[PDB]
């Protein structure tokens, strides 16, 4: 009954509803502290991302799971600084996300898993906080690299209980991909989750993994407006998927941030001009739209408390 | 001016003394010391590591070694700043960025790095107040677009403060023409530039030409010949061809050595370690008293080692 948080160990109980793939910052390793005046200042991103969380909070939020990478620049210290003002708990990553540095992409199999192993059974850096959460990045056609960072993550999660969570690059469906190689691994599905599943119409692939067992993140809904199909048809697909008898497969989130570097420099200001909900548009904008379509609260509290529990409890 | 700034705080020019200009304490990613310090057995075993071998390069005569390690090659200011004062050598410490940028780096506009480059000159690095010494850059074959951005914020941050710029040249056509005619489109003077790895090619009139130019010629990877059946020896004997062609005052003469390696596969610092075990202190004992077996006098060791580096490194704007 124990999941790491950057806060320390919290109880199942404690985790409550859960925003399973956001971001405080997304950056590059070691950026943050090399260059903190991109972002204004380190402490304006810290405020900013206070007054976030705080919203997010205040509509019904208790626990965001930060799916940063080392290489996504994830400051654990930074987590914890705001997971505190806020009050909010703090779910921490190791994995690899799509930009390793040499010092990664040199690594063996053997060699990342004692990596994410360290994040997760000793503590990131000199903190002592722990991963509790494995990300995995794929750009459609799964690469030489990039497989043997999936294997890996599977062996760290059968020796840890902890999940995983994927990203595809460019829209595309790589669930299939993903879970091929998850499986030849003996990963169980039940501890994957095949993130922005929202990307795509294709109700037929979105069932069949949930049949499997995978959970279906469907978790860029604010995004929709930025590059297009509305935020309500995203939406709807959480709906389908009830309707089909998938409800225990459903993750929702936001994938939201409160600075990010790591594409062109104003980009933060065209998120925030499109979804100034920021992490409460899932509370404030798609559960209310959920209700009003006829889904009943339980079942809406099963995606948005049960689900996520059951999914982050390390479970071998 | 007379100051120069290093890991532990501002020195004076005649406290610089033998330099080493093109060096490492270790070669690895952003972030990545602190992320996975095993990788190393330990950040305690890499610290004991670098000061015993820069002890040996102090005691071989070094004063001063320039790491030219930028963010993206993992630069932590705070390693260098503990092994500079265990081993009482001054070590001067880089901006720029070299051949794996981050996303948060590769991203940005000419301004942008601009900018972060003069952050690190004027600020200092990450919440240290250490201050850069000299800008690194790095290119490949022609110059990519990202480099030549990379090159012209390298030439406005050098002219706004007068460090100078050091340069990686991989790839073996002549690379330090595209990279000299981007400086020059800048402003910069040649005066301020070393085109590094410059050993690596046997093309003695490409050098001489770009030494009659004004630019410092970097004959700094001497070690790795050997790993290209080229000797160290015939590397050398370029630092002995610009002599007699009377450019000594445009050479810098380095190990391009480092303690650690973690970009490039596994155990290559084994591989390293094995083919050259003097680490930085081979010039010293190795191709100084070669080019003295050589006939070079004493006088003109002494300014290629210490004259050189003190006009190349006092910042001069002009
Ligand atoms: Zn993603
Ligand atoms: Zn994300
Ligand atoms: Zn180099
Ligand atoms: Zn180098």
């Amino acid at each position: 009954d124990r999941i790491n948080t950057v806060r320390g160990p919290i109880t199942i109980s404690e985790v409550g509803f859960t925003l399973t793939h956001e971001h405080i910052c997304g950056s590059s390793a070691g950026f943050l502290r090399a260059w903190p005046e991109f972002f204004g200042s380190r402490e304006a991103l810290v405020e900013k991302a206070v007054r976030g969380l705080r919203r997010a909070r205040a509509a019904g939020v208790r626990t965001i799971v930060d799916v940063s990478t080392f290489d996504l620049g994830r400051d654990v210290r930074l987590l914890a600084e705001v997971s505190r003002a806020a009050d909010v708990h703090i779910v921490a990553a190791t994995g690899v996300w799509l930009d390793p540095p040499l010092s990664i992409r040199m690594r063996s199999v053997e060699e990342l898993t004692q990596f994410f192993l360290r994040e997760i059974q000793y503590g990131i850096e000199d903190t002592g906080i722990r991963a509790g959460i494995i990300k995995v990045a794929i750009t459609g056609k799964v690469t030489p690299f990039q497989e043997l960072v999936l294997r890996a993550a599977a062996r760290a999660s059968l020796a840890t209980g902890v999940p995983v969570i994927t990203h595809t690059a460019g829209s595309q469906r790589g669930g299939e991909q993903q879970a091929a190689i998850f499986e030849s691994e003996g990963l169980s599905p039940s501890r994957v989750c095949i993130g922005h599943s929202d990307e795509t119409d294709d109700l037929s692939y979105l069932t069949a993994l949930a049949a499997r067992g995978y959970l279906i993140g469907l978790d860029r809904i604010p995004h929709s407006a930025i590059g297009s199909r509305s935020w309500q048809t995203r939406a709807l697909l959480i709906k389908a998927l009830i309707d089909q008898g998938y409800m225990k497969q459903i993750l929702v989130s936001n994938d939201w941030l409160f600075g990010i570097s790591s594409y062109v420099t104003n980009f933060m200001d065209v998120m925030d001009s499109v979804n100034p909900d920021g992490m409460a548009f899932i509370p404030l904008r798609v559960i209310p739209f959920l209700r009003e379509k006829g889904i009943p609260q339980e079942t809406l509290a099963g995606i948005t408390v049960t689900n996520p529990a059951r999914f982050l409890s390390p479970t071998l």
